DNA sequence: ATTATGACGCT
DNA sequence: AGCGTCAT
């Protein structure tokens, strides 16, 4: 009872930009603003491959992963729009200067862990506690949270989107008492305004509109954000779990959408996240590990311990291509060039990281995939990184897979390359 | 012939 | 170190 900590001690926020490839495309082309829009990597096979689609769009059907002349199918009049190629290959530079832009306003409110090109959490316990003394008691307002969505709410004793969402807030605040200072429900709230604030500054200086979850946790504040996309934030209470995860199907939760997700559903004969309560963490941990066992009996509970990591920059800089069909590489000057153009890539990205952030890589990691092999990468080695230069790198790269061609002849490379894939690690101060 | 990434767990 | 998983 009193000793069952309850996993309410952090306020932790997750911000997740609006379809986000496409808002910048819009910010650049305001021909494409408010239109069923979508953007699509290459463009001969098929009209290209989309990897963002506008709400709109998605209105039609349109999904990621699918192939830019299917899509025209479900929406005749989607607008397109390309992602750059250089040297050959899709470059992703304008959506990674865009996402710096979004981090270093996010960074003015609390120190933030960069999750993706498009999201970041945010540990806000102390700039929660700092507005609470600031606030000296006084109520929250609901002005003050004009987008926000409180999940569960209304309940009990009504057409419009919006009226629901205020009816759920006003049940949210007139239940809150604000003379503690240390209710887990008011923090919250207090983190739901201070989140209201960083969305408005991330809109008024970048044009981008974003989603946001609040909540005890990373898992938690992930799937709030998604619960009320777009253009809004969720909060989700502890004590809004139990019904939450009562219909909450295993594979939402992130980390089990995959194998692991798919065996927790089959050994137990269970198929939402709140049936898992009724098992011992032994008897979770007996099937699925120690660490995702008290991983599972934590998290059907609401409860979820990750910390939020001081980390705004990515930790790899990588390039890769795949070479699908009859385009995989079956000579030796092929597997040479297209290795010198993703060098030349990351050659530039790593010349910029050093300038802007004061560090260097020292590892090399090269990854191909050979025809015939379903895995990802059919092989990954590593060498050292010792200097920023496109010519070293791709020879660097080029002697540490040579051992793969099983051709005799010097000239030709066989099996043919599906793919290549350049990394650089291990990154020290500089 | 989804593609280009990036994070992280396992051994 | 190299491989597998999850993600998207
Ligand atoms: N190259 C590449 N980029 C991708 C891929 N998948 C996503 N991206 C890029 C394009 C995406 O814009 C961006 C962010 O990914 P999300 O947050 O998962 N989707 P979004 O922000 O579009 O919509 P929502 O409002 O539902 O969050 O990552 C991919 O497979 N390949
Ligand atoms: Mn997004
Ligand atoms: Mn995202």
């Amino acid at each position: 009872g009193p000793h069952m900590a309850t996993g309410q001690d952090r306020v932790v926020a997750l911000v997740d930009m609006d379809c986000f490839f496409v808002q910048v495309e819009q910010r650049q082309n305001p021909h494409l603003r408010n239109k069923p829009c979508a953007v699509v990597q290459y463009k001969s096979w098929k009209g290209g491959g989309i990897i963002a689609v506008s709400y709109e769009a998605r209105a039609f059907g349109v999904t990621r992963s699918m192939w830019a002349d299917d899509a025209k199918k479900l929406c005749p009049d989607l607008l397109l729009a390309q992602v750059r190629e250089s040297r050959g290959k899709a470059n992703l530079t304008k959506y990674r200067e865009a996402s710096v832009e979004v981090m270093e306003i996010m960074s003015r409110f609390a120190v933030i862990e960069r999750a993706s090109i498009d999201e970041a959490y945010v540990d806000l316990t102390s700039a929660v506690q700092e507005r609470l003394q600031k606030l000296q008691g006084q109520p929250i307002s609901a002005d003050l949270l004009p987008s926000t969505y409180i999940e569960g709410l209304p309940q009990g004793p009504t057409v419009q989107k919006e009226g629901m969402r205020k009816q759920g807030l006003f049940q949210w605040l007139d239940s809150l008492q604000i003379d503690n200072l240390t209710s887990p429900d008011l923090q919250l709230t207090v983190g739901a305004v201070i989140v209201e604030e960083m969305r408005a500054a991330i809109e008024r200086e970048t044009g981008f509109q974003c989603s946001a979850g609040i909540s005890h946790n990373k898992v938690l504040a992930k799937l709030a954000c998604g619960l009320n996309k777009p253009n809004r934030q969720t909060l989700v209470s502890h004590g809004s779990v139990p019904q939450l995860f009562s219909q909450m199907p295993i594979r939402k939760i992130r980390s089990l959408g995959g194998k692991l997700g798919a065996s927790v559903i089959e050994i137990l004969g269970i198929e939402y996240m709140g049936e898992l309560t009724q098992f011992t963490e032994s008897q979770l941990q007996s099937h699925f590990g120690e660490k995702n066992g008290s991983w599972l009996y934590a998290m059907c509970r609401g409860i979820e311990h990750d910390p939020v990591k001081p980390r705004q920059l990515p930790k790899t800089i990588g390039c890769s291509k795949n070479f699908p069909g009859k385009t995989a590489l079956a000579t030796r000057e092929q597997v040479q060039w297209w290795l010198l153009q993703l060098a030349q890539e990351l050659e530039e990205r790593l010349t910029k990281d050093r300038n802007d952030n004061d560090r260097v890589a020292t590892q090399l990691v090269v990854s191909i995939r050979v025809q015939g092999d379903k895995r990802l990468s059919s092989l990954r080695r590593c060498c050292a990184l010792t200097r920023y230069d496109a010519h070293k790198m791709s020879h660097d790269a080029f002697t540490v897979i040579k051992n793969c061609n099983t051709s005799g002849i010097q000239t030709e490379w066989s099996p043919p390359l599906t793919m290549l894939f350049l990394c650089a690690t291990k990154f020290s101060a500089s």
